[PDB]
DNA sequence: CGGACATGTCCG
DNA sequence: CGGACATGTCCG
DNA sequence: CGGACATGTCCG
DNA sequence: CGGACATGTCCG
């Protein structure tokens, strides 16, 4: 077993929030976000992107980490892995290590870090500063198994804790939000929202 | 060790127990007997008890919960999990593998072992009711069986509900006997029946 | 690999295969439908396999079961267990991890890599039946269910049953089909009602 | 796991046979035996005697080896041993390792051994011919937890194994039955028996 | 075992 | 925010 | 979940 | 080869 990091809110001297797009719950959705829930629905290694929203730009050098903890405290305690079977089915992108429930797509610079003490795993990118004609930097993330997978999560919910960090691994943001990699994103979407009436 | 007191105190918040009415189906997970005060549950499943209270109590107040055996002839023995329990790293990494009693659901949970009297118990601090809710749920897990043999070995206990404030002081308590054993609704009905003359 | 044949071969012993007749309740343990010629059954439950006879065949006579995946386009590929069950060690300490059928109850049971196939296969001595009995039982189990991801993955599967001699040829063969599922008796009951028009 | 040891009958140069006394199967009984069944039906910790039968004398020197193995081959490569709560209540005799399922009562020259290899449990001792006036040596056996013991035995069979050796640990005689240690060796006796019919 | 559904897959 | 099924699971 | 019972304990 | 119950388990 291994500690647990925190998940609180904070937003930091920099006004560090998250934000996720409109999408819908059509049973079949690559990805959508439930504000009541605070819990993003996706699919399994399909692109799902998450807005980093700030008030003031942060030094250059500031890195973008990402971490999966299980939610409930019963599991907390359990490093986040991939199951047997993907962490064997070769889909490595010549970057991930095969175990990482975490990928960034499209960016060279992504460090895939595995904790010294705690042994868990993230993926760190350095911050750039919004777009041309945008207000907010946009990150590309992949969950590479389903919430199901027998011998990974095994049906047990998860937490992306997304922090802001200068380059020594000190803290600067911290935004957290649920997650489950399901095959319907849509589906589930409604009936978690559903059941919240009770 | 020296017997903690039992004596139901509802204090100044009129702390009172809940608990779901959950029917006596022979293998419901948790189900309690209003005439005998008594929780049936499987083992390690989740047991709500609700707290009800009168006026919400203040900051940093918090939730204790410690087994006792009812018989006082067992009294001072500590309550513990058998030796089979304790070695099956069961643990979730919270809780000490000798403890019995565990909550599930809070990150905030503390397990206690007095220096005094070596008893389990297990600590958390208490959140005002929920959204429209009356009354504040905590989930609990037994891990062994009251039959468990060189644990519980078949001798009933009590769970002692403790409301406290941040220093150690009582505001409030409560108990009830628990059965932990494979068919927690068969057994209700059983001894149930078996208060009838 | 190259598919090894499953055309049933009643044999010079007249030997058809048995299969207890247990109804479809839903969770029963095994269950055959003699429509399908189809056994549905519980990973690694106990899974009575008759053999018949017409006239006992000759000392040091084998009895072989090999799976092999149905569908003529994922017939070449090796039956194993997934990753996961082929991790989470399940060995008896007799049968190797990856194997998906294992026999119970032998203590002379030898399991089998082809060097040329990679095709795992199990085996025992043959016995002739018992004190009155019409057949000998062998009781197969399963270790992965039909549906393990990264396993047979939805895949039907065929238990090839092999009579040999000491030698390695041929005196018998029969087949049939096999779901490993957690609800025997109600994918019975489906894929049987599916038979109607 | 560890390798199983040959159960089959040797009855050896000597004529080696086993047995049992008449007993009945009053629910209550001790110990009693199932010809039918080859099995001892005994209680925890209570008296099992063991008829050692020969046809002629071994020569002095030659041990007498107890081992038990779960029955089912299933089992029968794991370690046969006593189940926690046994294995800690302080029930040593100062002989017995408190481990061990096997004791022999009431004799000094006993051994108990952990097999360098397997890791199994036997007890051994000296071979003493037959009485004064009985035609055979009489073991005395205590089974120390019930087959029942949970994360012992676990409702799992035993076979004992009663070999004659020289003293090179070099076989002589095999002879083999199986055991049961319950509460009510009467009633489970009849009721075994009864279900031989089917 | 049912009921109810959790959660993947393919259908039209 | 698709529908219908395929197939595992939990609670009573 | 029932049915049926496996298997310990105490009863009269 | 006692009887009656106390309490876990497996199969359908
Ligand atoms: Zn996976
Ligand atoms: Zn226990
Ligand atoms: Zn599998
Ligand atoms: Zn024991």
């Amino acid at each position: 077993s291994s500690s647990v990091p925190s998940q609180k809110t904070y937003q930091g001297s920099y006004g560090f929030r998250l934000g996720f797009l409109h999408s819908g719950t059509a049973k079949s959705v690559t990805c959508t976000y439930s504000p009541a829930l605070n819990k993003m629905f996706c699919q399994l290694a399909k692109t799902c992107p998450v807005q980093l929203w700030v008030d003031s730009t942060p030094p250059p050098g500031t890195r973008v980490r990402a971490m999966a903890i299980y939610k409930q405290s019963q599991h907390m305690t359990e490093v986040v892995r991939r199951c047997p079977h993907h962490e064997r089915c070769s889909d490595s992108d010549g970057l991930a290590p095969p175990q990482h429930l975490i990928r960034v797509e499209g960016n060279l610079r992504v460090e895939y870090l595995d904790d010294r003490n705690t042994f868990r795993h993230s993926v760190v990118v350095p911050y750039e500063p919004p777009e041309v004609g945008s207000d907010c930097t946009t990150i590309h993330y992949n969950y590479m198994c389903n919430s199901s997978c027998m011998g990974g999560m095994n049906r047990r919910p998860i937490l992306t804790i997304i922090t802001l960090e200068d380059s020594s691994g000190n803290l600067l943001g911290r935004n957290s939000f649920e997650v489950r990699v399901c095959a319907c994103p849509g589906r589930d979407r409604r009936t978690e929202e559903e059941n919240l009436r009770k």
